[PDB]
């Protein structure tokens, strides 16, 4: 029993946008918990933060997280988007609001809170459990039950 809270994200995103969802297997106190939605228009991208999102939301207690993933989205949305946005101020180079910022601040927003650890997979020494994931998610793809809500901003 691993005494640690884990976040391996995978998107059931088929299309882009398309009627897919989000998959992670979540590992918390002695209890495997599992987060894979179905919606009906949305991309593989938000698909991915909204299971690092829903995973960190579903924490009832902020504590350390290990994510493990392999998304560019987050890669470069991480460790280029946020690193430049979150400086500056969380803005855009002509003054705007960041895109799907309200579901980035969440993420941000939790990361802020515990340990983070990220698990950067290549696709070569891929575990067994990230296979699972997709698993969830494509099973997650073929059962639309949900709909995207977070898919604009008005502002």
């Amino acid at each position: 029993m691993l005494k640690q809270v884990e976040i391996f994200t995978d998107g059931s995103c088929l299309g882009n946008p398309g009627p897919g969802g989000y998959g992670a297997i979540l590992r918390y106190r002695g209890r495997e918990k599992t987060f894979s939605a179905g919606y009906t228009r949305t991309t593989n991208n938000r698909m991915e933060l909204m299971a690092a999102i829903v995973a960190l939301e579903a924490l009832k207690e902020h504590c350390e997280v290990i994510l493990s993933t392999d998304s560019q989205y987050v890669r470069q949305g991480i460790t280029q988007w946020i690193h430049n946005w979150k400086k500056r101020g969380w803005k855009t180079a002509d003054k705007k609001p960041v895109k799907n910022v309200d579901l980035w601040q969440r993420l941000d927003a939790a990361l802020g809170q515990h340990q983070i650890k990220w698990e950067w997979v290549k696709g070569h020494a891929g575990h067994p459990e990230n296979e699972r994931c997709d698993e969830l998610a494509r099973a997650a793809a073929m059962n639309p039950t949900l709909e995207d809500t977070g898919y604009q901003v008005e502002v």
